[PDB]
């Protein structure tokens, strides 16, 4: 009977890897988590015991050469994405890769070429916000012309204070802002021209010498003089604050003005309380499932999803520009 | 020059009396707080020292007979309203009276007659919600036909838990619900036919034997089979909860769905917080000022405000019906 | 390998039946939609074509006698639930049944006996709100003692005006309020003693003669003098309004104070807009999936879910009491 | 009897001037609107007829030399503020001046000297947001240490689209952002070091050649590397959007996240609607009254309010810096 099962091998079983692994194994239609790769033995025992993964590997190339798989999910550290993407494509496997695509512009361009040489194989980057129901609803309003042309986008990505102690990386803007950059490109269809970024380690000055930032902000000018504002942070007291505001000529919208946990309002001595989502797995649970299913369906239906290596390239380049602008404390042109 | 100063004498310098007194003396245009009556000497010294009241009295009839006043504000305990209303009108004074108009239906009707015999004098009852900006905005929407005919009104009046200790009266529904009854009559233009009320002293069972209630609820059927729901209480943990919901054939609205204090949203470890108004003087500050100014302006302009003794009568009767329904634990017809 | 696949046969392929069918076939782990029963041929072709159901039946007893199934999902009209429950249990099948369990108290008690005689088989009623994330969050707060003892519950179930034209049944309270009754019992652990219900057909008087109601309201007194308020309706202009408020001695909460569609806020000429969920499949999508998975898992793990025939009985009895109270326009004791 | 009446002369009877005039004449305690100056005769007839102003003048120096006044309210166009401030102080009058203090840094410094030479006379600038109840509530939380040290402030001032047609000035940031600059200085106690501003005329390109901007955005770095973000605009579809967000080390708050008009929520076919405040007189009505009363009380009580010429100077300088940064499309240091 038509359209069978896509067998997937995963690499990277950190927090996010385990979410994708668990989802593929137990929720995603027409998919099997067949293989897993990790350099941490305990992670491979987990894959076998919890998810019943049949083939475990210590090495990614070993998995892609030998495992009974049609596709891979790449959830390794960012420095490994490009080489693993190329290897999987060269072994005839469809590829889902987490963001960022890579860290080095030249290396990324090498991978773009490899991808272009395997056009029959699916390649999808994990910009999961494109699959989130609220982002999609806003995108629809924008596409329908309901707020007119976009004049400004403000996007915030602030991690919960709960993560600061362990955090004390590639930089604040690469870590926190790449989804925001992609959202800006997605909604506008436009590119970013120049940026200025500033930052502070006011709560945790230890990050000064570690090179890092606890909170940063940026102003960006787009190609048609569209404006964008970013805030990125690692120290939100109220939970996981990911919010995107779009201002248009005819209206305005905000996606998660505040990060409401659910439909429950609590009233007590502190006033009126809306509990908040606390972390990315909670906030983006639906989006992760949707992007995984889209990847599997793309293979079965031979239809591209629309999230390209170019989207990856531009994401990384803008983030590098923000980083450079922060270090120089000056305006930087992205194309340079 | 046209339209001079209305000199007012006040009786009752409890919490609410002091608010009206302070407002008349310091905020209200074309008004002077000329006289004050109280059986508490400290209250009269307060009136003299804080507000510069020129004439103090221990007795209301003495004030109305002898003070240089055009009008009175009656803010005494409810059992004194009727006799003070009659005395003031018989002495040629315009009358503002706090709710309730009185407690006894027969006695109230006696006062309605006295009022009818002094039609040249203004008489206004302190149903301040009619002057509140939010209530007025909703009233306007209703009057303009924006929600169609009203099918149901739900109104809550819940005092803050901060007041329970002192509270441990005339009954819960007379105390808390008379404004709600008036709001229902005001918005609908309709009368209440029969009611059932229940109640509980779950947080403070001491009120069982004291006759009182800490929380009560009621269902009411209006003359055209319009529905109304009341909740009254003395134990709100989040502040002063006064909320009115109107459901119509074309739409629905809520006045203070939650009692927002101001425009400030706070985000911290507890989630997203909206601080709340804490007590009636805070919530209804604007309404008190507006009704006081309306009273003064009515006298200067010789124009009736529209809040009549009949509005007072029906308020008290419906509240008595709710009380009776609670005590009998059965449906009571208001007209009986 | 441990714990295989639960094969399910479904009866009833109306709107809700098709949701359960689609979910079981495509989303639920360890489940197969093996069989379907319907008296509408087009529905059986749908089951075969859309979901690949292998065995179709025109008759429920034929399905339960002959299909290769372990369990049934009963989503037929309410008058068929009891007989189909008994038949499935007598044929050794685990049973999920939609609410209400049945319509006749005596007939329901007959089925309770049959259920008691098949204790090895799972029986679960579709009170899906118990599986909804927001309801569960509130339940947790209540269970943890965060609002103290419950003094009052107000619950609204109002269907969108979009459905009125087709609607123009068993009565308004049986149709709309049974989930609310169950929620009240679930949160409190208490039973309902007596009720009064009123109603109106103000937008659609045609329902007067049809016996029906477009909007109704009720006050209920529980066994410990806990209070409850219901509103049920078929004419909400803003979408699907299902809201539950719980007032406790230490706090208060509302589940879906307003029925927010998602995390998107829109700002335009009309003010600040939150779009709303429009219908039950949208609002309770997660809850339906969760209750279906719970049913399958209960069978695999041999662990009862906790939603009993008694919960069904009490749901129907309270709804009948509300109906009787409405028709008599008087207080009715549920136990009578 | 102690503390008499402050007689005030006003200049400028545009929209804002008429608000101050009306307030002083009819609401403010211990104040009389004695005199008015305007070069528009109709405005002087208005002052006489509507407010009963006794002395009208065509010339400001004539008013301050000859009118029976103790103080002035300067609500003329911005280019006249400095010369009118100096004249009033030299004639022994207390001075309230609207923002901005002036437009030219050198000229402003000349006026600062004149002010320093009249220390016995009150001087207050109309930064009314400092008197707004919501801003004051947030200020209190910040002062009490509740959000810790401030890491970022984002402030938006967007005028309603209703004003665009007439608007089609001194620049967008001087017009719209001076209150935001002052708010940033007020809350932080810190100064602004360097800025970058960008802008667009996407809805109304006619403003390109007129020199103006319809929407602009800015990033600012403060002296301790505190961050600030501004958005200024003239084309808000939803009303008057003035919002200030403060992010601290321990928490976050927003003042008017959305510009709620009142406590009324409306539910209809468009979803859940909160109507919005439409213009500055509506939004800041309370603040205008409070700052006027503070000015009068400062004179009566001989106590400075705390809003100085320096606050004015820094407001104008930062706005000029934003303007320069926009024109050059580069980072500008405020102190240069």
């Amino acid at each position: 009977m038509t359209q069978k099962t896509i067998k997937i091998g995963i690499v990277g079983l950190g927090r996010l890897g385990k979410i994708h692994a668990t989802n593929i194994a137990t929720k995603i239609q027409h998919a099997k988590l067949q293989a897993a790769t990790s350099v941490v033995p305990a992670e491979l025992d987990w894959a076998k015991k919890e998810l019943g993964v049949e083939e475990v590997f210590e090495d990614f190339d070993d998995m892609v050469q030998h495992a009974d798989i049609d596709a891979v999910f790449i959830v390794s550290p960012s420095g490994f994405h490009l080489q693993q993407i190329e290897s999987a494509l060269n072994a005839g496997k469809h590829v889902f890769s987490e963001k960022p695509i890579g860290l080095d512009i030249e290396a990324i361009e090498h991978t773009q070429q490899v991808i272009a040489q395997h056009a029959n194989l699916k390649f999808q980057l994990g910009f999961m916000r494109r699959f989130d129901d609220s982002y999609r609803y806003a995108k629809q309003l924008v596409d329908q012309g309901k707020i007119g042309d976009i004049t400004l986008i403000r996007s915030y990505s602030i991690d919960p204070a709960a993560g600061m102690a362990s955090f004390v990386s590639g930089g604040l803007f690469l870590d926190m802002s790449i989804h925001d950059i992609d959202v800006i490109r997605w909604f506008t269809g436009k590119e970013i021209d120049k940026v200025w970024a500033i930052g502070l380690n006011r709560a945790y000055p230890v990050l000064d010498k570690a090179g890092e930032l606890e909170t940063g902000a940026a102003l960006m000018q787009l190609e048609d003089k569209t404006m964008a504002i970013l805030v990125a942070g690692r120290n939100a007291a109220h939970g996981y604050h990911v919010e995107t505001e779009i201002i248009g000529t005819k209206g305005m919208l905000r996606i998660a003005q505040v990060p409401e946990k659910n439909l429950v309002t609590v009233m007590n001595e502190e006033g009126i309380i809306r509990p908040t989502s606390q972390n990315f797995p909670e906030r983006f649970a639906q989006a992760f499932l949707s992007e995984e299913q889209a990847f599997v369906n793309s293979i079965l239906n031979n239809q591209d999803v629309g999230i390209t290596a170019e989207d990856g390239l531009q994401g990384t380049k803008a983030a590098l520009a923000l980083q450079e602008a922060f270090e120089k404390n000056d305006i930087v042109q992205v194309a340079s």
